[PDB]
C-alpha cells in the first residue's frame, strides 16, 4: 500500500473523489500531542501514526488529511471527529475504547468525501451499553462516504447513519455510504442503522451479531448483496424504531440464522454510480476474514 492511494471504492470515489492529504507533506507522529497538532492543522497533510497512542481525547480532524497507521500502531481512548470538513482518508488505523464523552471512534458529521479503509474499531461489552458510543457514525447531512476493508468488533452500537427521525431537511437525499468488504464481529446493534440515506453493503461478513444487524429507517434505501450472516440474530435486515419505514433490496445472501423483514426497496445493481467487485457469498469469509482490519504493509 501507499500513503497517497486515493479512494477507488464506493461513494467516496464519486462527486470529486477522496484524496486526503495527497499533494501535502508527510509527518510521522508517535504522541497524542503530535497527532492532534497534525490532524487539527490547516492544509493538505499526510499523517503516519507510529506506536500506541493512549489518552482520552476527541480530535477535530480538518479537511484534506490522510491519517494512516503503521503496522502495530493504535489509538486507545482517542476518537476522530470529522465535522464540517471534506476530503479525509483514515486508513490502516486501529482505534479502541473511546469513552462516550470523547465521542465516536470515528464520527463523521456534516462532512463529505471521507474514506475509512482497513481500520480496526472496537470497545468491549463489559462496561455497560452506554459507556462507549459509536464506532463509525455518519450524520447531519454528510455525503459520499466509503467504509471498506474494516473490522468492527466487540461493541454494542456500531454504526449509525442519520442521528434522529426529525432531521429530514438536512438528511433527505444525502448520506450515501458504501460498506465494502467489511467484517463485523460480536456487535449488538446498528450494523449499520440507517435513516434517510442510500447505503450499499457488499462482501460483508457478519458474525455473532446480538440484537440486530441492518436497520433501514425513515425512507432509507439499502442494498445488501454478496454478504454472509453467520451465527447471528434473526434480525438480519429489519425496519424498526422509527416513525417511517425504510427499505432494503437483497441479492446473493447466505442467511444463516438471520432473516430479512424489511420492506422491499428499489436500489438495484443498475442504480449504483460506481463499479464494484462482488466476491460471491460462498467466497466472502475466505476473502474478508484475515484481510479486513489493520492488515496493510507500507
Ligand atoms: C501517491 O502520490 C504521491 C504524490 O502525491 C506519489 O509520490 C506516490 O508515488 C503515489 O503515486
Ligand atoms: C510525504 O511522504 C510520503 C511518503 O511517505 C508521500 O507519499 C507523500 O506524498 C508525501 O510526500
Ligand atoms: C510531522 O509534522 C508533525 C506536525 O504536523 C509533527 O508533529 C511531527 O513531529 C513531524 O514533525
Ligand atoms: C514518518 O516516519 C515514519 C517512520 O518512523 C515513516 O514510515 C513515515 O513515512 C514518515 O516518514
Ligand atoms: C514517537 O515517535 C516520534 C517519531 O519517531 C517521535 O517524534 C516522538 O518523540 C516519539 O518518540
Ligand atoms: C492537539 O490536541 C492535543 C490534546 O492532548 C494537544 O495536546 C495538542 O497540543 C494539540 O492541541
Ligand atoms: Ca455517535
Amino acid at each position: 500500500a501507499s500513503v497517497t492511494e486515493s479512494c477507488n471504492i464506493g461513494y467516496a470515489s464519486t462527486n470529486g473523489g477522496t484524496t486526503g492529504g495527497k499533494g501535502g507533506a508527510t509527518t510521522t507522529v508517535s504522541t497524542l500531542a503530535q497527532f492532534t497538532k497534525a490532524a487539527e492543522s490547516s492544509g493538505k497533510l499526510n499523517i503516519v501514526v507510529k506506536g500506541k497512542i493512549s489518552g482520552g481525547a476527541k480530535v477535530r480532524v480538518q479537511s484534506d488529511k490522510t491519517i494512516i497507521g503503521q503496522k502495530g500502531s493504535e489509538l486507545v481512548g482517542t476518537g476522530l471527529y470529522i465535522n464540517k470538513v471534506k476530503n479525509v482518508i483514515v486508513r490502516n488505523m486501529k482505534i479502541s475504547k473511546v469513552k462516550d464523552s470523547n465521542g465516536d471512534a470515528i464520527g463523521i458529521q456534516a462532512s463529505k468525501n471521507v474514506w475509512v479503509d482497513h481500520c480496526d474499531l472496537s470497545s468491549d461489552l463489559k462496561s455497560g451499553k452506554d459507556y462507549y458510543d459509536g464506532l463509525l457514525d455518519i450524520t447531519h447531512g454528510s455525503d459520499w462516504v466509503t467504509v471498506s476493508n474494516t473490522f468492527l468488533h466487540d461493541h454494542f452500537k456500531a454504526s449509525l447513519i442519520g442521528h434522529t427521525d426529525s432531521n429530514a431537511k438536512e438528511d433527505k437525499g444525502k448520506l450515501h455510504v458504501t460498506y465494502a468488504n467489511n467484517y463485523w464481529y460480536n456487535v449488538n446493534s446498528r450494523n449499520p442503522s440507517v435513516r434517510f440515506g442510500t447505503v450499499h453493503i457488499y462482501n460483508n461478513y457478519y458474525l455473532e451479531v446480538g440484537s440486530s444487524a441492518v436497520n433501514t429507517r425513515m425512507g432509507a434505501q439499502v442494498r445488501v448483496e454478496s454478504t454472509v450472516f453467520d451465527k447471528s440474530t434473526k434480525n438480519g435486515i429489519i425496519s424498526v424504531d422509527s416513525k417511517e419505514k425504510g427499505y432494503a433490496t437483497v441479492g446473493d445472501i447466505s442467511w444463516g440464522s438471520s432473516t430479512n423483514t424489511a420492506p422491499k426497496g428499489t436500489l438495484g445493481s443498475s442504480n449504483i454510480p460506481y463499479s464494484y467487485n462482488l466476491y460471491g457469498k460462498n467466497n466472502v469469509k475466505a476473502r474478508v476474514y484475515g484481510t479486513a482490519g489493520q492488515t496493510l504493509g507500507f
